[PDB]
């Protein structure tokens, strides 16, 4: 019930008791653990709410008081009445800080109380969500000094009038099957591209091609937009010490905006829900570049190092790989975009568990995801135990809109 | 109930049946995963069942499932059991046995070879010189001047719990780690405790960087005796890198024979405290974690001088670069001395071939991907786009505390 955690590393040990308060299910049982699997009414409504506002008013001390009973009271004839309620923004605000803080695949929450909210309830149309999105973009962006932030949808009501980003991120490229056979751009994205182009897009056709926005509000047909070019801040992907690293062409944007999840409220469902930080370098060198289901460059730049590739014993992946992380890691410090390093974000995600230990009796992780792509032992989370669990309010993932929408 | 594994790469789909014969605990529920938690005297009472189990598998595996020499081989242990209140185990089913429970090794990414293990029955031994001269056998067997074999040898199984055979040591060939004055230590900063107490038994230490430790070996529950392996026996590499000249300046070598000597091996409810079972590395459990963990010989900062890489900001990723300089160099050192070693893509892609292999012949494959997953490069090797099931089957490799915690001293 008491649970123990140990950093085999430092011998410190940490107990946790928040995971005493775990609401939702893992995927586990006592017979298998499903940890490395990646994705495993009125009446439900009000224990949700109740739940939320008493960890809400416990949060602000002002549990069990007058305000609290009447909040509770509020709420409760709101659900009765209309079956569904509304978030005060203070809620609203403490509801999205924490679904970050509960990330538990998340290694930089660090961060978690310093998330710009912008509250877009007030939002209907697709244009609408355009113009709040182009905000958020150019807000976070910050000319390369980038802050989190998050912009929030109105909610879920009767699920037929759904806003939704079809884009899994704000900014990505496309992906294009040849008749070649392989593929230029972003493989990952190949399905959406076509999406894109069957409802209107002209692709430019080029490997690095910012797509388009689809933008659907209240459940009506997506819509296609372009953001200004001027608000996408890229980088250039140059070596500090390889001159031929350039002429690769490679680049990448600044801004990590995942924007196809559901963020859950105290029972309430924000199925449009952009959010944004900034990227830990391994997640563009080592997967978005290396992945052989991605940009899969890692055979060019070991032949650009003239390295021995006839025996994998060489470990020529490895210092390509090495390379890559290094270039990408230079670019955006020379371009003053924010970036962090994976030892840098790891150091800091002890620091976090540490503090979250002692303010909050826990923090629920995901071994699986904290520990970076690379040098995986030679960051301190690879030693650290982690236990992990669900609390809410959360992130959830959701299906791609095209399998639901009803066209 | 079927149970799906993707690999996100791939797009290949596995169905596990084999879940289902799953027995033991996870350290799991449906509100709590503890897949990255390092650890998460029996009556006759729960004794046939084990047996039972056990042997139904064996007879199965045999094709001989409900023959008469199955039933009769049931009735022959379970008569055995309610007279002695436990039983052996023929030498057929001692090799089925010690061969599963490497098979059923979830954290084992070398498990396409389970079935070539040359098993070595120990169970007439007595004595701790007789355990000795099985271990040097099982040691100069398994070398084999390079071309390494996988081994395993059998000590007596638990009785009472107090006379129990025991290798202290945490594997056969370890090197010796001391505390010094300052704080600073010498050798191998995980054998510390260890060192310490064959030092106290009357080992006297060489104190250098690597120093092969001796056999502390306990025979039916009697108090640990020390031994040395004969050196002509430890074959041992040093390493130089193929490029960098300076790199066998560092006065670094390892041994070559891998071989773990504290778990325990669960055969149908028996329990063989002392099982040393030996393969061959993966270089990545020297170059990475034997060499660069902080808490281990720590090298990364004197290679990384050497070098001359900018130390002065982590985002130069010198670390990540001195890793890899390190991992070539045990590569190259193992094979240029004609030591069998493999290296993580060539024994996470083999490992890859197993499991799909397994998922079709045997129905599944367990697997804890926090271990097979190696700590370097981990998204460019295929494990890391595998998902993976995680259950104990018997026969099982298990934990067991270490004796200095448990012995009862005879003086
Ligand atoms: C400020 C800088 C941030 C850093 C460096 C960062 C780092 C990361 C990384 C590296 C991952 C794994 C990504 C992957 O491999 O696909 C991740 C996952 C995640 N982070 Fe962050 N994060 C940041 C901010 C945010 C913010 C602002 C939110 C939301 C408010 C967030 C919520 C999440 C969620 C929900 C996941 C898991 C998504 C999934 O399960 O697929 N993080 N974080
Ligand atoms: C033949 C070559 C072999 C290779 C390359 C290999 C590879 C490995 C590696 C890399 C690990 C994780 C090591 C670590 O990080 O500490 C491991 C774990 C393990 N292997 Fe092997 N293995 C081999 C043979 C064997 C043999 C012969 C057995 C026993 C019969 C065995 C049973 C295990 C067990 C039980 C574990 C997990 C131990 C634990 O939980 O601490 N393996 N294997
Ligand atoms: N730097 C950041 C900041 C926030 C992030 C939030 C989420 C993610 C994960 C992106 N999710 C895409 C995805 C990854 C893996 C499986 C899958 F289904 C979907 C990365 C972040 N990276
Ligand atoms: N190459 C091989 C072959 C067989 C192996 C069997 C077991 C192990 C694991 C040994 N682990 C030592 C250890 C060190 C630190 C903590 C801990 F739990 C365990 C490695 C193998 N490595
Ligand atoms: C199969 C496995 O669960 C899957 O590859 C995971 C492993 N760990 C990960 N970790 C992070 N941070 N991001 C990922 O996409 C993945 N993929
Ligand atoms: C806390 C964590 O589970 C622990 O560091 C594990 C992680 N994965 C590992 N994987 C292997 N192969 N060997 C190890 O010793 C570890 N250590
Ligand atoms: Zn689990």
């Amino acid at each position: 019930r008491f649970l123990k955690v140990k950093n085999w590393e430092t011998d410190v040990v940490l107990t946790d008791t928040l995971h005493l308060k775990s609401t939702l299910e893992t995927g586990c049982t006592e017979h298998i653990c499903m940890g490395s699997i990646m994705l495993p009414t009125k009446d439900q409504l009000f224990p949700l709410a109740k739940e939320f506002l008493d960890q809400y008013y416990s949060s602000i001390k002002r549990f069990g008081s007058k305000a609290h009973m009447d909040r509770l009271e509020e709420v409760n004839k709101e659900i009765e009445s209309t079956s569904t309620y509304q978030l005060k923004d203070t809620e609203l605000i403490y509801g999205a800080k924490h679904a970050w803080r509960n990330a538990s695949r998340c290694v930089g929450r660090i961060q978690w109380s310093k998330l710009q909210v912008f509250d877009a309830r007030d939002c209907t149309t697709a244009h609408g969500m355009f113009n709040y999105i182009c905000n958020h973009v150019k807000y976070a962006t910050n000319k390369g000094n980038l802050r989190s932030a998050i912009t929030i949808f109105p909610q879920r009501t009767d699920g037929k009038h759904d806003f939704r980003v079809w884009n899994s991120q704000l900014i990505r490229y496309a992906g294009y099957k040849q008749p070649d056979g392989s593929t230029l751009g972003d493989p990952a994205n190949v399905q959406f591209t076509e999406i894109c182009i069957q409802q209107g897009w002209k692709a430019p056709r080029g490997r690095f091609d910012v797509l388009p926005l689809l933008l659907q509000a209240n459940g009506n047909d997506p819509e296609l937009f372009q953001i200004p070019p001027e608000l996408v801040l890229e980088v250039p992907i140059r070596h500090p010490k390889f001159d031929w690293f350039k002429d690769l062409g490679l680049k990448w944007y600044g801004l990590p905006a995942v924007s196809n999840m559901l963020l859950e409220i105290g029972g309430l469902e924000f199925s449009a829900c952009p959010f944004s930080g900034w990227y830990m370098g391994t997640e563009i060198g080592v997967r978005d570049y290396c992945d052989n289901s991605r940009y899969n460059i890692l055979e060019e730049v070991a032949k650009k190092m003239d390295l021995d590739m006839r025996k994998t014993s060489s470990l020529w992946k490895d210092q390509a790989l090495v390379e890559i992380n290094i270039a990408v890691l230079y670019s955006f410090q020379s371009d003053k975009v924010t970036i962090v390093d994976h030892h840098s974000a790891t150091e800091s995600f002890i620091k976090h568990m540490e503090n979250e230990y002692r303010c909050r009796g826990g923090c629920p992780a995901d071994w699986v995801w904290i520990v970076p792509p690379m040098s995986g032992s030679i960051t301190p989370v690879f030693h650290q135990e982690m236990l992990n669990y669900r609390l809410t309010p959360s992130f959830e993932y959701q299906p791609d809109p095209w399998n639901t929408h009803v066209w």
